[PDB]
């Protein structure tokens, strides 16, 4: 079947010229709303949630891990690293790296998380350990953002990512202390006000992680605490046919607004 919400998302997609993927989970009733829910999309920096969560999981067996310094060297800087560049020739802890990766989208910070996990495949291994058979991380920053149409590297589906994000933030994939830390980090994101946040009632509280890449790839994954009902999990992924296409965070806001209006 095609629901009213799905036909509105298709109309949005048509006007946009790109390809839109949406997955909602309403945790009150566990119901889902999917648009291209099983198609793959390049994750870009939304993948940083999985990496930070994998380090949080390691910290469950190592109480001091998050206070562990990681050398930052000049050669570690990549394309976008506003936090890490202030610590070149110095150190950041894994908590600091996690916070920078999630809340500022620092790419050097993400590379340190990936290295702590043994490379991209360590992030994939964690995904598998928490029941996500779909996610794959294949490269480091910045190349994981190439977002080439048809390329499976560094992709997931909306359905899989919504289910993962629920398990991480609201479920029991992480220990309680760690779940709370992830939620705190997501709620303090600095980059999200134009994306899912922008299509929802302002009284709701959102924690999210955005992504951006080539092909005008514009992504957001969010946990949402609406006024008056149980939390929601929402993934909005968007990618365009031209390598140097413009960001379209408005499309994500519009998708979120359609979802909200369909609840
Ligand atoms: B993540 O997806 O947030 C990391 N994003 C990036 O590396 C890219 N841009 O990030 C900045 C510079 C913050 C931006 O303008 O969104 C990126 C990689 S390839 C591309 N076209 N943009």
């Amino acid at each position: 079947q095609t629901s009213a919400v799905q036909q509105k998302l298709a109309a949005l997609e048509k006007s946009s010229g790109g390809r839109l993927g949406v997955a909602l989970i309403d945790t009150a009733d566990n119901t889902q709303v999917l648009y291209r829910g099983d198609e793959r999309f390049p994750m870009c920096s939304t993948s940083k949630v999985m990496a930070a969560a994998a380090v949080l999981k390691q910290s469950e067996t190592q109480k001091q891990l998050l206070n562990q310094p990681v050398e930052i060297k000049p050669a570690d800087l990549v394309n976008y690293n506003p936090i890490a560049e202030k610590h070149v020739n110095g150190t950041m802890t894994l908590a600091e790296l996690s916070a920078a990766a999630l809340q500022y989208s620092d790419n050097t910070a993400m590379n340190k998380l990936i290295a702590q996990l043994g490379g991209p495949g360590g992030v994939t291994a964690f995904a598998r350990a928490i029941g996500d058979e779909t996610f794959r991380l294949d490269r480091t920053e910045p190349t994981l953002n190439t977002a080439i149409p048809g390329d499976p590297r560094d992709t997931t589906t909306p359905r899989a990512m919504a289910q993962t994000l629920r398990q991480l933030t609201l479920g029991h994939a992480l220990g309680e202390t760690q779940r709370a830390q992830l939620v705190t980090w997501l709620k303090g994101n600095t980059t999200g006000a134009a994306s899912i946040r922008a299509g929802l009632p302002t009284s709701w509280t959102v924690g999210d992680k955005t992504g951006s890449g080539d092909y005008g790839t514009t992504n957001d994954i969010a946990v949402i605490w609406p006024q008056g009902r149980a939390p929601l999990v929402l993934v909005t992924y968007f990618t365009q046919p031209q390598q140097n296409a413009e960001s379209r965070r408005d499309v994500l806001a519009s998708a979120a607004r359609i979802i909200a209006e369909g609840l």
